[PDB]
């Protein structure tokens, strides 16, 4: 058994990006020595994925393992630049460890670029509040149901013409529909409110599902994404 | 293979203003007994876009209902979807997906493009990105394997290009595995930056589908372009 810990020196960048320093902690909490591989990666808006390592010449390194003995622990510091060209929005930093026996351990932290950390995602005046209703992060292999709350609040002076949908992006290349495409013309000060659930049928493959919601202002053409995780065991 | 899935699109090339795509879905039971399944049509696009083929007038309240085909029987239906102008130009994959009652997953995919040429390399305004699975290796053994990728960025501009480049493998269990560290190159006019980079799939890595994801950025214009390939670890 391994314990992975991740800490970011800062969690909010202005629109022109900046530097983020990470404190990586990998602890072996067992009597036996453990062999493993680890790395640090970033997920972001608009399909951005990138490695935390950046090189001055040509990348030619391999992925090397590590070993920790009884109660022993690894501690490293790694930083990375988030450049201005990257989309404003929410990013997830992921410290990932795969032990020799196939066990996966992950420690994540979020940072934002160009938006307030403690504000709802937003399209001008239109706030987007989409949540895993009861904080259910996994379901049994024999199946389970997970409800999500959806609240699109139009804080604008004018009406908002929006499109909304959700999928579940999972194992084996699956993209399961969770919410069909809906269109709503929402008056100033009004709200689109709704609860939507997905039934994870017993037949669906085990692994990680990213419940991915999308909201578009079809007049401005701007799009906002909200991603949430559910594991089927 | 107990189920055979087929997908056809009525057109594969849209202009930047988007348009409407009609499709034929075929699901055939190749076996001699009844098969129960669920199926749907979904789209994957540039800039992290994913959307279902289905659109509704009001509130969507339905659930994915099951279907069944007796021995030798087949289901044929049609689905259509609008590709709005606001969606990013680039490559899209339409996917017919079937999950049988026993967990078996069958897929049939087709591609369309929006606002770019159908048979042309991905491009950043004169700089072409040619990234390929070198030996057409689509899967590796559970005990491990290695897959090399060729990388070629041709600069057909009049001036020099400043690019940033990297690669990850996006896989099962939320893994995002570094394949190529972030590099910055200056490529002169008429030049081609050429490289080969592979990923070792260690034995310990989880079984399933890995999307090898390459990204290229014109660090002057800020424009980004992606190239995706699939390797399956058995």
């Amino acid at each position: 058994v391994i314990e992975a810990n991740l800490s970011l020196n800062q969690n909010q960048l202005a629109s022109n990006g900046g530097y983020i320093s990470s404190q990586l902690g990998i602890r072996n909490e067992s009597c036996e020595t453990v062999k493993f591989k680890y790395w640090l990666s970033i997920k972001g808006p608009e399909g951005i994925y990138f490695p935390a390592k950046a090189v001055v010449g040509v990348d030619t390194a391999q992925q090397e393992s590590d070993a920790l003995t009884d109660g022993r622990m690894l501690n490293v510091t790694r930083g990375f630049w988030v450049p201005e060209y990257m989309a404003d929005g929410k990013y997830t930093v992921s410290l990932q460890v795969v032990a020799e026996n196939g066990k996966v351990f992950k420690a994540n932290q979020e940072f934002v670029k160009g938006v307030d950390l403690n504000s709802l995602p937003e399209l001008n005046g239109l706030t987007i509040d989409i949540k895993n209703q009861f904080g259910i992060n996994s379901v049994e292999s024999t199946g389970g149901f997970v409800p999500f709350t959806v609240d699109l609040n139009n804080g604008r002076e004018g009406e908002a013409n929006v499109e909304f949908w959700m999928t579940a992006v999972g194992p084996d290349g699956l993209i399961i529909p969770v919410n069909a495409r809906e269109k709503w013309v929402i008056a100033s000060g009004d709200t689109y409110s709704k609860v939507r659930g997905i039934n994870f049928d017993k037949s669906y493959p085990a692994g990680e599902y990213t419940i991915n919601a999308q909201v578009v202002d079809i007049v401005s053409g701007e799009r906002v994404e909200q991603s949430m995780t559910v594991v089927k065991k």
